[PDB]
């Protein structure tokens, strides 16, 4: 299977930059959400759950296709919570109806963590709408009852190493897990609608108890009412793991640039760039422009 990426017709950075700020701006006016956390970190997992379906293999999923449009992927009980991040979006490509879903789906990601003052994600143009064939099957995303040889193995399937993985898994401290989601409860940390290294220190640093949840599902639960799933916790139970989680606790710039990396790397798999396509795009925030 071969994708190439394909930019729209005619359109450069000005463009995608005046899409960024239409989703930055409605980030800002939509605040009251899920008890004020806001859309941002719905609009990250929207993100990762679109891409996370590549199989490196066959080069199947991904998130060229946009196929999160069709019934089959926007039902997967795995992505259960999601259709509140494709309806606040969708205000937005009846407002820029030229770019591609996959684009759309992906930028809203990069821009999410941009806004909740992350590091700057380079994000390329280019996906193109695939038919509803096309649409992966159920079951490519991973559960989270499992331990740590469960999160390593199923990461290669998306040739993430250890590394990669464990700077990835960082954005777990933002937002919450929503029992009727996702059969667990809680928040991981205080600060979950700003982009910090707190899951890291977290998991380090508190007191962490196995308790069973109202849908009957262990998870880590401390004192302070925050929590961690099975395969968060995962993270310090496997000793390479647990010595990048240390770096990352003890480094929140190399946190910073090395998440940069592995969700770029995430959100292009799969897709194959022309070498006369245009560079990747470095998006200035509301902030940064005045605005
Ligand atoms: C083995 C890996 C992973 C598993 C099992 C997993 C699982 C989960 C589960 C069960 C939830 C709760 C959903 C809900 O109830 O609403 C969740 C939420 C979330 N996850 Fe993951 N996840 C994994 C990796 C990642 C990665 C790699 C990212 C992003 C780069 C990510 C980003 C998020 C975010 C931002 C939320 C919060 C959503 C919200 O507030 O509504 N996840 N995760
Ligand atoms: C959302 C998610 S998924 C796992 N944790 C810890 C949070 C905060």
């Amino acid at each position: 299977l071969v994708h190439v990426a394909s930019v729209e017709k005619g359109r450069s950075y000005e463009d995608f930059q005046k899409v960024y700020n239409a989703i930055a701006l409605k980030l800002r006016e939509d605040d009251e959400y899920d008890n004020y956390i806001g859309y941002g970190p719905v609009l990250v997992r929207l993100a990762w759950h679109i891409s996370g379906t590549w199989d490196k293999h066959d080069n199947t999923g991904g998130s060229y296709g946009g196929t999160y449009r069709f019934k089959k992927e926007f039902n997967d009980p795995s992505n259960a919570g999601l259709q509140n991040g494709f309806k606040f979006l969708e205000p937005i490509h009846k407002e820029f109806p030229w770019i591609s879903s996959g684009d759309l789906f992906s930028l809203g990601g990069v821009t999410a963590v941009q806004e909740m003052q992350g590091p700057k994600i380079p994000w390329r143009c280019g996906r193109v709408d695939t038919p509803e064939d096309t649409t992966p099957d159920n079951g490519r995303l991973p559960d989270a009852d499992k331990d740590a040889g469960y999160v390593r193995t199923f990461f290669q399937r998306l040739n993430m190493n250890d590394r990669e993985v464990v700077a990835l898994m960082g954005a777990h401290a933002l937002g919450k897990t929503h029992l009727k989601n996702s059969g667990y409860e809680g928040p991981g940390g205080a600060a979950n609608n700003v982009f910090t290294n707190e899951f890291y220190l977290n998991l380090l640093n508190e007191d962490w108890k196995l308790e069973k949840n109202d849908a009957n599902n262990e998870q880590w639960d401390s004192k302070s009412g925050y929590m961690m799933l099975p395969t968060d916790y995962s993270l310090i139970q496997d000793p390479k793991y647990l010595s990048i989680v240390k770096e990352y606790a003890n480094d929140q710039d190399k946190f910073f640039k090395d998440f940069s990396k592995a969700f770029e790397k995430l959100l292009e798999d799969g897709i194959t760039f022309p070498k006369d396509a245009p560079s990747p795009f470095i998006f200035k925030t509301l902030e940064e422009q005045g605005l």
